[PDB]
């Protein structure tokens, strides 16, 4: 009940904001998306362009992802993204994050038809 593209998007789109605000971003987001239901999940980004611009990077610099597959692509361009990863604090079910604010290139893996994103490897 949830396709691979509309679960990257629900995990790593968040393009109402342009940065993260304040340090408690990921707390917020990864509660209102969901990702600390059974448990924290330990680490997470989140892409602050617009959908079209990270589905257009599908496209752009074909590169390896880490596990070795040929699908992945790494934006031409720097976005911005806010790094979500859990603290010594964090202890299920209260989840706590720290907030890490960036511009960086996406890497992610695409497929299907429309070829569109279907995992986040990577920020370089
Ligand atoms: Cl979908
Ligand atoms: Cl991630």
């Amino acid at each position: 009940k949830e396709t691979a593209a509309a679960k990257f998007e629900r995990q790593h789109m968040d393009s109402s904001t342009s940065a993260a605000s304040s340090s408690n971003y990921c707390n917020q987001m990864m509660k209102s998306r969901n990702l600390t239901k059974d448990r924290c999940k330990p680490v997470n980004t989140f892409v602050h362009e617009s959908l079209a611009d990270v589905q257009a990077v599908c496209s752009q610099k074909n590169v390896a992802c880490k596990n070795g597959q040929t699908n992945c692509y790494q934006s031409y361009s720097t976005m911005s993204i806010t790094d979500c990863r859990e603290t010594g604090s964090s202890k299920y079910p209260n989840c706590a994050y720290k907030t890490t604010q960036a511009n960086k290139h996406i890497i992610v893996a695409c497929e299907g038809n429309p070829y569109v994103p279907v995992h986040f490897d990577a920020s370089v």
